[PDB]
């Protein structure tokens, strides 16, 4: 059983160390946050530098998300402290530097004024304290407005304009910076926050692109009602999506978010892009060793509403129990788990499915590992592409996605279901088969007897399309004959040459192996679950009563009685006539 | 539209008022709870009485629900004041009262010494400081323990001692008389506190059965581990249930919660009977005129969960905003609601339902309400057992509950989707039908030419099973005639008699009236949605032309060309050949 | 469109030559059976000599099986000529050869007597004159009996005893001989004649096995109710079956025939075993040039029945239109089988399967045949497995089974929707996967832009279970790029370097091919089913209309504008961005 919901944690203070971290990662830590709002590339190169020793230390693979600063509208100045405003106040917003008092503040969005209409609603200090658009003298360019949610106002807090859509188009000076070194230390994701519209997507992108550092992948995150209305082109240009639950709730009334966080995530599960659920996670877990119900509550919901992964800020970053957050936020996950209804998501998923040739292999991957009940979806991988998408369909057996680099790991830390290896990049098909059969036999989640379901796009040493899928049995071939009827079984074996070794050592449901069968081993025979032979053709003793009996049974087995013994738990295959080693309950 | 999930408001200082009363209830409120932990039943009494001096201000319908302050094992006076207890000390509990110290305290249940188990943890004041059972000197009577996560303990806090099942036969003392009080007051509810037991639910039962008052309710409240193990006999012994959270939390941890939230209200969701979903759910309004998006969520959740009803505490007892909350309340309802996937729930509910007789003319009802897009479920009701069992199927279209009994009436305010009406009692089905369709009238939520599915249990004029089905068209016959064809259509009605006005007056998709057409009237009719006429027979020219353009005709309408005016809506029924009035898109 | 239902012809007077059989074969006779039970090896021998010569006049595959006599129970001489029996009459049947009289005749199974009871029912002269066992003396060995249905009975006419198991172990000295003969000559099909029972198919089983043609299939004959009642273990024991109407019709009522025929069609049908409709098919037709309703009913219906393969007797055996036989039968199976309700077979063949990894997988390829609607299921094949499993789901799409022996061809002939072609023998799953490719090709049943569901088992160079399953596109890849978005669209190209270019060619759904857009293109651009450019990259003019307008979009294809040329049809896959030859409308 492994957890599917990815972690994804802050890092600081609390967890910069490589112990710290080197327990992170043992707890469950997938993605690695450095939240570029504060610090110097110094530090985070730092950070980033002991992830990467700790990722040593163990033998982890965690991805390195580099959350930006972005663009924001703030205030200046408060004339040396801080102004107050009451449930009135005739505060106007001017559209150029002057010292903020309680009769006239200013921002740093001078276009302000050319977007915010009448009646409009301004916030600031992150939303505590909101004004009243009354007059909008064009003029003078001063927004005149009306203190309503007043309270302190200190120097250069937050101004929120919720229903306006704010244009700053091209990204920070700072952000560009950051992103630039971002690449250099060979980060994987980049968080863009305060993402209003596919454009400003597509400006990372196009950075990108001009430092050949297209692997990177971008995560919008959405902050306000822009990003809220403009989410179905967001989507279609990034490659992920982190909903943070904090910033909506500054522009968008509380009683609408719950709603707006289920689409979000269903949207992204639909396109099958990875989606991360963040801010107000287990917040109070900063003081405290364990959550709240509530905490705990508003996590497992996050979980059944399909997010990729959870995300942990400040718990991590400078709280008190880094750790503890980590092993609670990975016992919520797995907890949670249990209570999904794979069948209906599949369900779900195939319908409101766009007809693709990928869409209609995973969908019988998925499928069929839950008829079979399969061990594991094991997918060799050139860039990812056919994991994700059998993420996608939210399967109950793990996905074990076999990589050829390490970056593109990396890149799978923050998929839903998907654990990670590495392995020479191979070419053919039956090199991708075997690459993937190793792979599951390592994993340590599969015994001989289990089923796992292969699936991958050819010609496999290309990315693309997923187009193939393949069913495979474990178990090792012991030997192989004619094998009669259609039916398969198991069992312990029973070596047996003679009727009076049938009728002393064989027990109930047992597998008889023996040279050949005749009328006196009958009551043995009657207790058997198959039989194997050494002698015999298709119409000897041991086929005519298996085909009677109904059970399965294989004749014409070389050394049979002496190359299985007494006890071996077996699989005898009527139909193909083979002997597995182990259990196998269906082939 | 309207709310699904109930509002149980809790009465106190900030909400005892006529006035205010007024106001929760126009806000939305349909359950007012006292809390019995408080107050003395003189104050009760006023409360109860000011309930229904509002109720009656507005044509409201309010239940009156009972909470009982029931068992609990608490502590003694902690010597003048306050005892310490830090990581360690030396904390013995005493079978037996004495002064609280920082070495040996005392509880009220001396029957906990042989219950508890050595390691065993105990928990004081509401959970806050706990402990660890280290010896038990059954001798002397005292449980030796060592403080855990310590603090400060004042006289009489709660113990709590999760693991071991508590035994506390018989109702309290308190809660008897508390009990007989609400009889005379003649409560609709009684939310039995720390249910454990399906016992505890029968001692109230029996009281109630001999002072004749079986017409209570009894909403199991599960508190602890023990009525979280015994669900199952609770549920099959109460008549409704109470999850409060905040007591779980208390004995369980919070990452396992949840869950059993989810699983408390599906048990309850399955047997048909009310849940109710309670303590912290808006707590943060009783200072706020707004929630915050956890708690939004927290409130929209329980309802995806399938609560019947949301409580309010301390937002509606002492806040300052109580009408608010109430409010915000409905509000969030309102929004999850539009969510929900009624399909199915409904094919979840057929499947693990009982093979019954009501539950297959439930699931019928539900179904066709659901195809045909029903304007709503009337249900005539003895005792409300059919509106009951039909929520239980959570219906997209409201449910009216038609009963002769304004107790009944109260009893069905708890229930989801259900809004109740009261009418004379009746005992012939065309009595009970007609009951129903005037209900389906007056209620505002039909107009001519919707549908309406009746649905009760015959004899009907007693309680039972459900086991009869009807879908009635709300709209007025106009006139009948012979219709010819199979199909209806509606538009509006264009009075044509000759050819000219035909030609003049006939627009596209009209429903052509006159007295009968010939081939000059072609062009006129080839735009017809359908066709009435005064003359004619089965072969007439209208007849034989509407079964060649496919559309309806209804022949032989007396004075159809004079009672039919032009711009009328009405439905042309070809098969069975009727008018209606109004826009049918079904028949 | 193919014929599905394959056809079976008896080989004869009117169809033994060359140039009859060229005919029979071009007509659709996919199986020449010939009646052992008249001619000699030197006849049988010339006829086989010439189904092979003319099979390579013509390319066509066709099976050769060999209809055994097999045993029955016969009457000896009757005096002379030939004996009366009126309604009553003393027939005294004598288990030993006596000149048959009105009043004694004999049989020649003595062990008779040891079989029938009291009041049992004999028939004689293939059922038309029938008797009542009024006694049985055990000792002079005489079963006493009443004449029936008199009338005229000559010399060895059919001795038929339904109720009693007759046991008739090993086969006849003439069947034997006949099976060797086949075995010579190389036959690869042999019909059981008058199967009882599991047994009498391990005696031919057995045969084949000690002279080394075990390749040999097996079709068991059903023609009484022992075989009726015995058809499990017979199925279970046998490769095929052959339900002859006209034998069961001998001992079993009319009456209950046709449910029997349905029966055990369906139960060959779960088994995937091929199953022969036989006797009474197209009968008039030895006379007449085409058919009778009723004839054509009942061919019709025993295809929806589930038949794999029809069979003509006398009609092409000595009849007068053998060729128009066939012809008729051809024509009668594609019209019916337009009828044919492929998703709900394949729905019900699911249910009632087997969970294997081979049933899966034939589901999987079933179901993704159907919703993709594929031209065709390859199957490269070792022994046929795999094709004839995926038979067994009836699917619309043609499966091509691609074997590397010519014998293994021939077996495929008899299953239904099964069309072969030969290959050299590959062993690697990319040769097996490229073999299918080309004989899709070469099949003449794809055009570029469709898709071909391949599957098999590997190793692939064994037979074994099905395992592997691979949607394929037929088209080439004619150039790729950076694709944008995720859709694809396929229509005409229209090269347009310049804006004005652009505009005087750009037509409604066509594929503009380009350096770069840019503003001017705009009107041109909103007209396009998709963009291709040689220049640019993922945030280029081009993409972030492509993302915009919801249209798919590949960027950098090097010589874009040279190798595509005005109206050719194209398809753009926008995510993987790759262009492909043809229109393919599922990618």
């Amino acid at each position: 059983m492994k957890r599917k919901t990815k972690i994804v944690s802050t890092i600081g203070p609390a967890s910069e160390s490589v112990d710290k971290l080197v327990q992170l990662m043992e707890a469950g830590m997938n993605v690695a946050r450095l939240n570029f709002s504060h610090g110097d590339h110094e530090e985070h190169g730092r950070r980033i530098a002991n992830i990467r020793e700790a990722a040593k230390r163990t033998g982890r693979t965690v991805a390195i998300l580099l959350d930006t600063k972005g663009p924001e509208i703030r205030t200046h100045n408060m004339e040396n402290g801080a102004i107050e405003l009451k449930e009135g106040s005739k505060l106007v917003i001017s559209m150029s530097e002057v010292l903020g008092t309680p009769e006239k503040i200013s921002v740093t969005y001078p276009s302000l004024i050319d977007d915010v209409s009448v009646g409009a609603k301004i916030l600031l200090d992150d939303g505590l304290i909101s004004l009243e658009v009354n007059a909008v003298d064009k003029q003078a360019g001063e927004i005149v407005t009306t203190v309503l949610n007043g309270g302190v106002l200190k120097n250069k807090k937050g101004v929120n304009v919720p229903g306006v859509k704010v244009n700053l188009p091209g990204i920070t000076e700072k952000d560009r910076a950051d992103i630039l070194f971002g690449i250099r230390q060979g980060i994987d994701f980049i968080a863009a926050s305060f993402v209003r519209r596919a454009s400003d997507v597509l400006e990372i992108r196009e950075l990108l692109e001009a430092h050949d550092a297209l692997h990177i992948q971008i995560i919008a995150k959405i902050e306000n009602e822009e990003g809220v209305a403009n989410i179905d082109e967001i989507l279609e240009a990034a490659d992920g999506l982190m909903v943070a639950r904090g910033d909506l709730g500054v522009e968008i009334p509380a009683e609408e978010v719950p709603l707006i966080q289920k689409l979000l995530i269903k949207k992204s599960n639909m396109l099958g892009k990875p989606v991360i659920t963040a801010t107000q996670m287990l917040d109070s877990m900063q003081r405290n060793p364990r959550p709240t119900r509530a905490e705990a509550s508003d996590v497992a919901n996050a979980i059944f509403d399909g997010t990729d992964a959870v995300m942990l800020s400040g718990e991590t970053a400078a709280g008190q129990y880094p750790v503890e957050a980590v092993k609670t936020m990975h016992q919520i996950a797995l907890r949670t788990e249990q209570a999904l209804e794979h069948r209906d998501i599949l369900s779900q998923r195939t319908k409101e499915s766009q007809t693709t040739i990928t869409d209609a292999i995973g969908q019988s991957v998925a499928h069929t590992a839950l008829n079979l009940d399969v061990a594991a979806i094991v997918t060799p991988t050139v860039s990812g592409k056919t994991p994700q998408m059998v993420a996608k369909y939210r399967p109950k057996a793990p996905i074990i996605a076999v990589t050829s680099n390490e970056a593109v790991s990396r890149r799978l830390a923050l998929v839903w279901g998907v654990y990670t290896k590495e392995a020479p990049h191979v070419n053919t098909t039956d090199e991708m088969l075997d690459v993937a059969v190793d792979a599951a036999v390592r994993s340590g989640l599969v015994k001989h007897g289990d089923l796992v379901v292969i699936t991958a796009g050819v010609p496999v040493g290309e990315t693309g399309s997923t187009n193939l899928m393949k069913v495979h049995v474990i178990s090792d071939l012991l030997a192989k004959g004619q094998g009669i009827g259609r039916k398969s079984a198991f069992g312990k074996a029973v070596v047996a040459k003679t009727a009076e070794e049938a009728r002393q050592k064989m027990v109930d449901g047992g597998i008889l192996v023996t040279v050949s069968t005749d009328a006196d081993m009958m009551p043995a025979i009657e207790k058997a679950a198959a039989i194997i032979t050494e002698e015999g053709g298709l119409t000897s003793h041991a086929a005519v009563v298996g085909l009677s009996l109904g059970i399965p049974v294989i004749v014409g087995v070389e050394n049979a009685t002496t190359l299985f013994k007494d006890g071996q738990e077996i699989t005898v295959d009527g139909g193909f006539g083979a002997v597995y080693r182990g259990h196998a309950s269906v082939l």
